[PDB]
């Protein structure tokens, strides 16, 4: 009657010892945040696991999570200002057993190889083969020029933050990546998404908007970006900006089929709100908060595309956060 | 710190007022149990919802389930011994709102049509189109001769119970269905699964076993049963009986890809046990108990194919049930 049953197919991801030294460390942290987001979104999209990415969530509450993946920075303390290594452990919460225990030295360059090793290991530890669409998607959404990965993860963290100054910096970082890596079409698409969100924040003039819209038109038809959620994210945000709710609804649902992510649920909430469907909006926003609880997701719920009252539209979450 | 966050994509199914009158009613109840199992397994297999079928679970504990689907029998009380109707309601637990509210009069005959209406309605209410493999699977695993549905659901309930006397009755019911409906190949496969489990309970002689094995060989190659979990369930249980763990492991994993069900997780637990992997067995058994908690699932964990000590092999569950 009082006990809560643990669910082995519900997993939390936590970060411990973010401040490994007392400051940073302005590359390893956004990398770890990127890895955690990728693992969560990959498992949510392509498996029957449910993952709560709690990397941005500073609170311990009771949960039915049967497993916890913990990313921790660990200092060998062999000399002052020695860089921390990254400890990644997967623990079964039912019996306390360690299912995976990795020690990773990150070297600007080897980010992708380390991430690949982790994904291979998780696959074995979770009895979870990665489907072909997942494998294909990872080849397209990550840069293959290693010198660009630090800045790519940095842009990713700015996107998660969501505020105008963060998005302006994300756009700049991505513009440099596009110039440095013209073949990495995904970065051009991510920049277009960021820029259309930026337009909701600070409207462009007629000329600049027509140029953005033309850029969007060119991007969404690129054959190599077919079957990526990003195209549908762009279509959905563009439709929202245009007030076209049916077109936005169609696009975001297809986006969600391709990527079960906090961001796609926020966007679906925005569509429902625009449709005058607050109950359905509240459900979507709660889903996004479940997927990645904390200030980042709440920022997007409250401010993304247009302003949303959490007390009025999502009272459950208002109450939850107060309690 | 003390509050538990509700997950809108976690759903519980409950039954209320099973004893609608004081007795029964020996057709409407196993039908409702069958519907609840089908909805749970369908959503678990083909969506990102996680469903806990609590129809066989007589306990209220705290959970993160964001929605509850309740099946209730309701008496109009217009004359004594009037048959109850079936109330099915889906409630959002975050805000208390009713998402679906059905009143169903069951008439021996219309079982499938009512179930189809419910599945259509759930699809709309949950923003969840049913994929083509789901639609195809439902056409194959349910009898289309309506006169046979009551007995089919009865056999299903016996399979859930798992004990030798229940399986003997399931086998008989299914044998009559096969005779009455030779085109309904699924019933022949379900009977073969039941009979091989029955053989683990009460070994057949050499002659009868060779006949069963020949029947299994003929069934598993039938083209119309390709892409159904039942074929892999049969292959997995046959391999377990033969002590062939690699062959069983391969079959049950493919079964699970096709059907995320409590039974498939029990079978995977048995394979892991046979492999000498108690930790992995414990994880699978806990998964099955999550999917359909209660006496039925526990029976299969403790007794299915071979005996399993819950205190030794699944201490988390031993402790959970005691607390």
């Amino acid at each position: 009657k009082s006990r809560i049953l643990l669910n082995p197919r519900d997993i939390d991801i936590n970060m411990v010892n973010k401040s490994c030294n007392s400051w940073s460390s302005p590359y390893q942290l956004s990398y770890a945040i990127g890895v955690g987001d990728l693992v969560a979104t990959s498992l949510n999209t392509f498996s029957t696991f449910m993952v709560h990415d709690k990397i941005n969530y500073n609170i311990d509450e009771p949960s039915s999570s049967g497993k916890t993946l913990s990313i921790a920075f660990v200092n060998q303390r062999q000399y002052r200002a020695q860089q921390c290594f990254m400890s990644i452990k997967l623990v079964d919460n039912a019996d306390g057993s360690t299912m995976l225990d990795k020690r990773y030295v990150i070297t600007n360059g080897n980010q992708l190889a380390i991430q690949n090793d982790l994904l291979e290991s998780l696959s074995k530890a979770l009895n979870q083969p990665w489907p072909q669409r997942m494998q294909e998607t990872l080849q397209k959404i990550l840069p293959h020029r290693g010198a660009l990965l630090t800045n790519f993860y940095q842009a990713h963290d700015y996107l998660l933050h969501g505020d105008d100054k963060s998005l302006n910096r994300a756009s700049e970082l991505l513009g440099e990546i596009v110039q440095s890596s013209p073949e990495f079409t995904y970065a051009r698409a991510e920049k277009a998404l960021v820029d259309i969100v930026r337009h909701s924040q600070h409207p462009l003039d007629e000329k600049q908007l027509a140029a953005l819209n033309t850029e969007i038109d060119n991007i969404v038809t690129l054959p190599e970006l077919n079957n990526l959620s990003i195209i549908y994210q762009i279509k959905a945000v563009s439709a929202l900006v245009k007030g076209k709710t049916d077109e936005s609804y169609q696009a975001i649902n297809t986006g969600i089929d391709l990527e079960m992510s906090w961001l796609n649920y926020v966007l679906l909430g925005k569509v429902y709100e625009m449709k005058g469907m607050n109950r359905e909006a509240a459900e979507a926003y709660l889903t996004a908060f479940n997927l990645r609880p904390g200030a980042n997701t709440l920022y997007w719920i409250e401010n993304g595309i247009f302003q949303t009252s959490v007390p009025y539209v999502v009272p459950y979450l208002d109450k939850f956060l107060a309690s």
